[PDB]
């Protein structure tokens, strides 16, 4: 649907559309301002930087790749992550923050592009039946696990960046 992809084609489209927009925004923003803690954060009342936002996106995108790739190698997978429950997603996002705290904006953007390319490759190697035809992780399809961690967060990031750019001298 327009809300949540329900086919392989829709998933690829949402990724392509939302990521193309995101990368256009990330390539526009002067890197010199990407450490200002001037964006509203995920939890209300917090603040984050553009670099921090890229770090959060990278963590979710790397995670879904790790789930799929590890499963495909016949390895057990902890969801959402080893040591975390599904009601600890803020805590998990803070792991990403620490994981990537010393990485530059430029390296983060490059890494995000790399893992986005890898998720597209994983999708391309599969079919609609694999992605949407049956459950994969408990009640959820693989395709939904992918959009939940890629196209949906990309679109949220795009909206956050549009709002922020209005107060930071950036047209986009
Ligand atoms: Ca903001
Ligand atoms: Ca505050
Ligand atoms: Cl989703
Ligand atoms: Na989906």
């Amino acid at each position: 649907s327009m809300s949540v992809p329900q086919t392989k084609a829709e998933l690829l489209l949402a990724i392509d559309k939302n990521f193309s927009k995101l990368i256009s925004y990330l390539n526009t923003i002067p890197p010199e301002i990407t450490s200002d803690k001037s964006m509203d954060g995920h939890a209300k009342g917090t603040e984050m930087s553009v670099r921090d936002l890229v770090s959060y996106l990278l963590g979710w995108n790397a995670l879904v790749v790790k789930w799929i790739a590890s499963d495909a190698k016949g390895l057990p997978v902890d969801f959402p992550e080893t040591g975390y429950k599904w009601n600890q997603l803020g805590l998990l996002a803070q792991k990403f923050y620490s994981d990537y705290s010393e990485l530059s904006y430029e390296l983060l953007v490059a890494e995000l592009q790399t893992v986005k390319n890898e998720i597209v490759n994983l999708i391309n190697d599969r079919t609609d039946d694999i992605l949407y035809g049956r459950p994969w992780y408990t009640k959820w399809t693989m395709g939904r696990m992918i959009s939940f961690n890629t196209s949906s967060p990309y679109a949220n990031a795009n909206g956050r960046l549009r709002k922020w750019a209005k107060n930071n001298n950036i047209s986009l």
